[PDB]
């Protein structure tokens, strides 16, 4: 299995463990872990962090043939499991793998990045305001089982959503205006 191979020591995810729309997985809606977590649940978030550490590095991103990432879905991996990972720098503003993530109550404003989302998964540009909620609260378990309850605005929130969205079968040229790709809606905030 796809997570048999990743969670192995000597793995290092790359581009070719990402897979692509047209994947069937990329439509399914993942299923919950269970706790306690398997060893390889854990060494998985463990591998997810890494890649987007790796993606971010000019040198080893390089090396590696890495897209850029500030977060990563297990179902982009082929893994069919609710588990994240999320690394957004200022060090960073937001370092967190997340079991089981949740949103418990978000803002009636909007909000979008003004550059548009790029997805590891999509491999073309797809222009136009993504838009999601402003604000959300957002529960989700830590490795040890922990429950954390934490409230993201700005592109914090933006990234969360989008990892979300991937454990619900959501891509995110799905939330962009069909119509007028650029509208701003009324109650929509552009980063
Ligand atoms: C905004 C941005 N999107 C990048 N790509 N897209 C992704 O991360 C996808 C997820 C993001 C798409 C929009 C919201 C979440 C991956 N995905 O499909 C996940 O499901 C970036 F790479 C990036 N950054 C900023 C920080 N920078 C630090 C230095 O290193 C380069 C890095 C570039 N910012
Ligand atoms: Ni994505």
């Amino acid at each position: 299995s796809a997570i048999e191979r990743i969670t192995k020591a000597a793995h290092l995810i790359d581009m070719n463990d990402i897979i692509r729309e047209g994947n069937p997985t990329l439509r399914t809606v993942a299923e919950e872990v269970t706790f306690p977590l398997s060893d390889q649940e854990i060494i998985l978030g463990e591998k997810m962090m890494q890649f987007l550490k790796h993606s971010q590095d000019p040198v080893m991103a390089e090396k590696m043939g890495l897209r850029g990432g500030v977060g990563l879905a297990a179902p982009q991996l082929d893994i069919s499991k609710r588990i994240i990972a999320v690394l957004v720098p200022n060090a960073y503003d937001l370092e967190a793998i997340m079991y089981n993530p949740k949103i418990v109550s978000h803002s009636v404003q909007d909000a979008a990045l003004g550059e548009g989302e790029g997805c590891l998964s999509v491999d073309r540009n797809v222009p136009g305001y993504v838009v999601r909620h402003a604000r959300v609260t957002v529960d989700y378990f830590d490795k040890d089982g922990e429950k954390h309850r934490i409230k993201l605005k700005g592109y914090n929130s933006i990234v969360v959503q989008h990892e979300i969205d991937h454990i619900n079968g959501i891509m995110f040229y799905d939330r962009i205006n069909e119509k007028d790709p650029f509208a701003v809606k009324d109650g929509l905030l552009i980063l």
